[PDB]
């Protein structure tokens, strides 16, 4: 619900919105193992009616040099749902300053709702 500092889970995305990292909190808050996601896409669990807009957030990723999506519904491991908002950050490669990975901060407004 409202307020909870420990309700956050880091993740990193490939420029194709694929999971390369997620913090173990994910299993607490959604029930996914970080690695269950690693190799797939976040758009898979995005609430469809938000997934488009969510994608546009990545389509932007330039306003502040960064983009932060709104509180959306993410599919829960066991077929429910959950509330978290994702902040996506371009992490560039120090050599050429080319976006190699996305620093994504996910934090839940609420735990699963089945």
């Amino acid at each position: 619900g409202e307020f909870l500092d420990s309700k956050t889970f880091l993740s990193r995305f490939s420029m194709d919105m694929k999971f390369t990292y997620c913090d173990d909190r994910i299993t607490e808050l959604i029930g996914y193992h970080p690695e269950e996601l690693l190799g797939r896409s976040a758009s898979e669990f995005w609430h469809a009616l938000d997934s488009e807009n969510m994608t546009k957030s990545h389509q932007n990723l330039c306003t502040k040099g960064q983009v932060v999506s709104g509180q959306y519904r993410m599919l829960a491991k066991h077929g429910g749902y959950v509330w978290l908002e994702t902040q996506m950050t371009v992490i560039y490669n120090p050599r050429n300053l080319q976006p190699q990975c996305i620093m994504a901060v996910n934090y839940v407004l609420s735990e699963i709702e089945k």
